[PDB]
């Protein structure tokens, strides 16, 4: 689950892994993934 991965892994594919992460650990990941899609990556 690297950074460049959060992107390659469509949200749907991401929400797939999150399955098991508390509601707080889910928000921490729902952020960067949104940043990469915008950054140079």
């Amino acid at each position: 689950l690297t950074d460049e991965e959060l992107v390659t892994m469509s949200v749907r594919e991401l929400n797939q892994h999150l399955r098991g992460l508390s509601k707080e650990e889910i928000i921490q990941l729902k952020q960067r993934r949104r940043t990469l899609k915008n950054r140079g990556y």
